């Protein structure tokens, strides 16, 4: 076997193979970076002056269906770690089960919600059992990569900021035991929390660390920790810097100044850290999360205004941090060279030739007397259509959908009547006089499940009931035909394309030269996109994001295929490839209630 290296918690310092070592880590999310660019992004982190990469492990990404573990291709976290080792970069693993990170349900799998009374992030028998099985799989993948086994992994995390969730040491203790039983026994295990709550779940046999963002007061952050443990090395597990967007909210950026300063204060005290988002990348497909308690979906782009932008390019911020770090290098040391950027191409207008109307391409219906959530129909992602028939009526009636989780379109005999957005907490629809048998269609699109606090308990579809009010009172609407519309590329491809309402659009285009491009979705309403089978992510006319990053590595010389699922109908069925992204263009009326639009001068 390979020789055994070590990483230890020393006296006021970390020791890498017996020598003091300051962890200068780059936070990276392997699911948000095309597997073909992992190497490139790793090199960018290296030339930046980082010596370590911190990796959250996204549970639902690897086990989208109970029992169906996946660690191949984009999900091959071992491959990423090896790539990291091949570039002399150490790794710190945060194996979940919960990771937050503005990701779908904070990393927890939707199928856990199939158990109505499931209790998350505590010793619920079913939850704990799945956590143990998931961790064991992660162990089979990364345990042999611990530094103690010739690998590059120096530390492993126990849970994630539990202090901001509750107080349950027995739970944390069991999680710790599972991590150890999973195979991670050769390196130190650590906890991370806030200066104001780390004592609530702090275990004595574990390293304690603190998380905070730009503008924090270093001394005020570690003051208490030094008291409890005078000899413990200090580490800001996650230094949050930058800004991630939300649909319907103004785009923002953070100054390189404040960052460089914050990073210098810690460096000047030999305080270890992980720049929370050295490279954000993209929340491809349906993986983006959402804010809690006020539902707010994050944009597809996870640029974060990080040193390394979404497409992996150098930014003024990169240079400023690279130059800063370049000073704290060992005596007689030179920073590695900055890798060349990936070329960008502009693709000429692509006209969607084929079109397939969703209502004319429905899967088999699931029949249900009462309303049930999407998960109750064994679906975790995509859209879900609740259809029924209504009795005749002479006068107008009103429909109250009690919690269309996320975004719904309501149709009467195919004609759109209304659009209800969870961002505004809407739920009422006006019905005109009805004829016996009129068809009521309620198409509910599920966006990301909230990823913070109790937001993880986020059921999609219609959560409780649908009520009809008439001159005779209010009654529940029952007897439903339920159609689950999955996000699988396979489902989007298998449609009756031919040649207002929800539809799949398709077209092929030829390329003679490759490179990264940004699809202009300015002509479209809302939905998701696939290019050569890859799920590029969601888009929404309201912005701030208007383009979708498409990696050149997912493009091919010759014929390329693009499929777009548009929910409300485009202004024009065509898109184009730009060489620059659009992340600061908003459209339409406020997507949120005025008190959250953050602006008031002369409304009305």
């Amino acid at each position: 076997s390979l020789s055994e290296g070590t990483f230890e918690v020393g006296k006021n310092t970390f020791l890498l193979n017996g020598e003091p070592f300051v962890v200068k880590a780059a936070e990276i999310h392997y699911p948000r970076i095309p597997k073909e660019y992992w190497e490139h992004r790793i090199k960018m982190c290296k030339a930046l002056g980082m010596n370590t990469i911190c990796l959250y492990v996204f549970w639902n990404f690897h086990e989208p269906e109970e029992g169906r573990y996946d660690f191949a291709g984009q999900k091959d976290i071992a491959a990423f770690c090896r790539l990291a080792q091949e570039n002399g970069m150490y790794v710190i693993v945060r194996p979940g089960p919960y990771v937050c990170a503005e990701w779908e349900m904070g990393g927890l799998p939707w199928w856990l919600l199939k158990k109505k009374d499931i209790k998350l992030r505590e010793q619920d028998p079913y939850y704990m059992e799945r956590v143990k099985l998931f961790l064991n799989e992660v162990g089979k993948q990364l345990a042999d990569l611990q530094i103690s086994k010739g690998g590059n992994i120096i530390m492993v995390q126990v849970e994630n900021e539990y202090g901001a969730f509750g107080i349950d040491k027995p739970y944390i203790s069991e999680i710790r035991d599972m991590v150890k039983q999973a195979g991670f026994t050769g390196v130190p295990l650590f906890q991370c929390d806030w200066n104001s709550n780390f004592e609530n779940n702090a275990l004595d046999d574990l390293l304690w660390t603190i998380n905070f963002g730009t503008g924090a007061n270093i001394d005020e952050q570690f003051k208490r920790l030094k008291e409890l443990r005078p000899d413990t090395p200090l580490m800001c597990s996650e230094f949050w810097s930058g800004w991630f967007d939300h649909w319907g909210a103004k785009h923002e950026t953070r100054s390189a100044e404040e960052l460089v300063k914050g990073m210098k204060e810690m460096l000047d005290r030999n305080i270890s850290f992980s720049l929370y988002m050295t490279h954000g990348g993209t929340s491809f497909g349906h993986w983006g999360g959402a804010n809690f308690p006020n539902f707010s979906p994050t944009c597809t782009s996870y640029d974060y205004d990080a040193p390394i932008n979404e497409s992996g390019k150098v930014t003024p911020k990169y240079l400023e941090v690279r130059n800063l770090l370049g000073n704290y290098l060992p005596e007689g040391e030179t920073l590695p060279e900055i890798p060349d950027s990936i070329p960008t191409i502009a693709i000429p207008t692509i006209k969607m030739t084929e079109m397939a109307v969703l209502f004319d391409n429905l899967p088999h219906p699931k029949e249900s007397e009462d309303i049930r959530t999407m998960e109750a129909f064994d679906q975790g992602w995509g859209s879900i259509l609740y259809r029924t028939s209504l009795s005749a009526s002479d006068k107008e009636q009103t429909l109250l959908i009690t919690e269309a989780h996320d975004w719904a379109q309501v149709f009467l005999n195919g004609k759109k009547l209304a659009t209800l957005s969870r961002l505004k907490g809407e739920g009422v629809v006006k019905l005109p006089p009805l004829k016996e048998g009129d068809r009521l269609d309620i198409l509910v699109e599920a966006m990301g499940r909230m990823n913070f606090g109790k937001g993880i308990y986020d059921w999609k579809g219609i959560t409780e009931k649908v009520e009809l009010q008439s001159d005779k009172g209010v009654e529940l609407v029952k007897d439903w035909q339920v159609y689950t519309i999955p996000v699988d590329y396979s489902f989007a491809r298998d449609k009756q394309y031919k040649q207002n309402q929800p539809a799949y659009y398709r077209s092929t285009f030829n390329l003679n030269e490759l490179g990264d491009t940004f699809l202009n979705m300015m002509n479209w309403s809302k939905g998701m996109v696939w290019v050569n089978g890859h799920a590029i992510g969601r888009y929404w006319e309201i912005g701030p994001q208007q383009t979708l990053y498409v990696p050149g590595c997912w493009l091919k010389k010759g014929e390329n295929e693009i499929i777009i699922l548009d929910m409300a109908g485009p202004s024009k069925a065509e898109t184009e490839g730009l060489r620059q992204p659009i992340l600061d263009v908003q459209r339409g009326n406020g997507a949120y209630a005025h008190r959250k639009m953050g602006e008031g001068h002369h409304h009305h």
